[PDB]
């Protein structure tokens, strides 16, 4: 069974310098992290660092998280990101996405023993 940290890092882990990919960096993308099969996922957030420095930010700056849970944390550093958002015209199951670069610190929730992201918030 899926863990949510596991599950963190096949919807938000892509260890790279940057984004890079054949055609449309979000749809190819969010498809095949599997973020497509049971809806368009609206919004999601790729980060371009290693696992160990995006698991390093649930030491880094507490912040609130957006639904009000105490457990978010904002990276000190700025860290390489690809932000992807569904089109207005994109419609389940043909999904489509705008790919936006960014460099900009994150925003995580955390969970569990270790203590791993397992949400991704927010980037500022
Ligand atoms: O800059 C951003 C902003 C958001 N995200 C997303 O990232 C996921 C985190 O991982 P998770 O494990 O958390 O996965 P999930 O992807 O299942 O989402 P959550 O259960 O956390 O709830 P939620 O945040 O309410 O999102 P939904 O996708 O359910 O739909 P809405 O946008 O509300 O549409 P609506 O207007 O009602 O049709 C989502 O929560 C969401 O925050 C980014 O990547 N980057």
């Amino acid at each position: 069974k899926e863990t949510a940290a596991a599950k963190f890092e096949r919807q938000h882990m892509d260890s790279s310098t940057s984004a890079a990919s054949s055609s449309n960096y979000c749809n190819q993308m969010m498809k095949s992290r599997n973020l497509t099969k049971d809806r368009c996922k609206p919004v999601n957030t790729f980060v371009h660092e290693s696992l160990a420095d995006v698991q390093a930010v649930c030491s880094q700056k507490n912040v609130a998280c957006k639904n009000g849970q105490t457990n978010c944390y904002q990276s000190y550093s700025t860290m390489s990101i690809t932000d992807c958002r569904e089109t207005g015209s994109s419609k389940y199951p043909n999904c489509a996405y705008k790919t936006t670069q960014a460099n900009k610190h994150i925003i995580v929730a955390c969970e569990g023993n270790p203590y791993v992201p397992v949400h991704f918030d927010a980037s500022v």
